[PDB]
């Protein structure tokens, strides 16, 4: 039996799926700890920029979880992604430990822009700026990639890099009450929010686990971007990003929530 995680329902993905929008033909790169082979995922390709982990398989669990929020297959098992038909690429930029070097992250973005990815999911971030990272974000953006990044989990009124950068779409986390999750970073540069508490998704060992974080929020938005891209094949990264913000549900202060809660039903109308 397949279940629909609360976050998926919250952003109204099923509403879009019922119009025939599933992210078909949209390439989405997950820059994380890898993506493990799993019955509820369809992994098309990828690369590893982590020396010592040549494989794209996930030794952490984070990348697998993020991947399932975007594209867990619509079938009779497991869960359901926001864009269950999206073409998923495992881009390993973090090791099993869940940490990585900036250069691996920049190489992953370069890779995304060189392989014609439409969306890059970066559920990672640092409080410090990086010239190398910035340049990578900007290069992937002028290559047509929509870069989506987590705002950070420190609960402070400033957001992490790369989410803070103008060309990155910064995502914060909401709870079941449509309030900002206590850990969700907010402030200047925040674009939008999505569910980030108790998020059930795919996990290594062919199972399912529930996590919390802005890392869980991010994929909801990467998935919503694929739905819009499928509907509007001619739109650029920028047009998609503005549309998502334009159709978000206002939740209160823009300092805390940016545009509001992503809404895939409204964005695919
Ligand atoms: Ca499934
Ligand atoms: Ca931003």
């Amino acid at each position: 039996a397949q279940s629909v995680p609360w976050g998926i329902s919250r952003v109204q993905a099923p509403a879009a799926h019922n119009r025939g929008l599933t992210g078909s033909g949209v390439k989405v790169a997950v820059l994380d700890t890898g993506i493990s082979t799993h019955p509820d995922l369809n992994i098309r390709g990828g690369a590893s920029f982590v020396p010592g982990e040549p494989s794209t398989q996930d030794g952490n669990g984070h990348g697998t979880h993020v991947a399932g929020t975007i594209a867990a297959l619509d079938n009779s098992i497991g869960v359901l992604g926001v864009a269950p038909s999206a073409e998923l690429y495992a881009v390993k930029v973090l090791g099993a430990s869940g940490s990585g070097a900036i250069s691996s992250i920049a190489q992953g973005l370069e890779w995304a822009g060189n392989n014609g990815m439409h969306v890059a999911n970066l559920s990672l971030g640092s409080p410090s700026p990086s010239a190398t990272l910035e340049q990578a974000v900007n290069s992937a953006t002028s290559r047509g990639v929509l870069v989506v990044a987590a705002s950070g989990n420190e609960g402070a009124g400033s957001i992490d890099y790369p989410a803070r950068y103008a060309n990155a779409m910064a995502v914060g986390a909401t709870d079941q009450n449509n309030n900002r999750a206590s850990f969700s970073q907010y402030g200047a540069g925040l674009d939008i929010v999505a569910p980030g508490v108790n998020v059930q998704s795919t996990y290594p060992g062919s199972t399912y686990a529930s996590l919390n974080g802005t890392s869980m929020a991010t994929p909801h938005v990467a998935g919503a971007a694929a739905l819009v891209k499928q509907k509007n094949p001619s739109w650029s990264n920028v047009q998609i990003r503005n549309h998502l913000k334009n159709t978000a549900t206002s939740l209160g202060s823009t300092n805390l929530y940016g545009s509001g809660l992503v809404n895939a039903e409204a964005a695919t109308r």
